[PDB]
C-alpha cells in the first residue's frame, strides 16, 4: 500500500487524505461502520480524541468501506454521515476498502498504525481507550 495511494484516498468531505499525511509524522486509522452503533457513538469520542493534544502528536483519521462489509454504499453513506457528527472529524472512504482488504480486516471497529513513512507499521483488531492511545503514542511495544 504505497503512500501515494493512501494519500490519494478521499474523505467524506471530498478532501485529499494526503492533507492528513505529512510532516514525516505518524498516522492512525480507525475503521467504523454505520450499521455499527457503538462506532457511531465512538465517532463523538473519536472526534474529540482527534482534538486531544496527546493525539494531535499523531494523525488520527477514520476509514470506511462502502458496499463492503454490508456497509452502506458510497455516496449514500457520505450523505448519511454528512448528517452526523461535526465537520471536525476525519473520515476516509475507500471504495472496496483496499487497505481493509489488503490487511484482510473486514472487521470493525479496527485500528491501523502507519509508520511516519506512510507504510503499515502495526495493525490492531478491536477497540482501544484514550489511555491505550497514549501508550500507543508512547510506544507500540506497550502491551498488557
Amino acid at each position: 500500500m504505497v503512500p501515494h495511494t493512501l494519500s490519494t484516498l478521499k474523505t467524506a468531505d471530498n478532501r485529499p487524505a494526503s492533507v492528513y499525511l505529512k510532516k514525516d509524522k505518524p498516522t492512525l486509522i480507525k475503521f467504523w461502520a454505520s450499521w455499527c452503533p457503538l462506532c457511531l457513538s465512538e465517532l463523538g469520542q473519536t472526534e474529540k480524541w482527534a482534538q486531544d493534544a496527546k493525539f494531535s502528536s499523531a494523525n488520527l483519521i477514520t476509514v470506511a468501506s462502502p458496499g463492503f462489509l454490508h456497509e452502506k454504499k458510497d455516496g449514500d453513506f457520505q450523505k448519511w454521515y454528512a448528517g452526523l457528527n461535526y465537520p471536525k472529524l476525519p473520515v476516509v472512504t475507500d471504495n472496496g476498502g483496499t487497505i481493509a482488504q489488503s490487511l484482510n480486516i473486514s472487521v470493525y471497529p479496527s485500528w491501523a498504525l502507519i509508520g511516519k513513512d506512510g507504510d503499515v507499521q502495526r495493525i490492531v483488531k478491536g477497540s482501544i481507550n484514550e489511555a491505550q492511545a497514549l501508550a500507543l503514542i508512547r510506544d507500540p511495544n506497550a502491551d498488557l
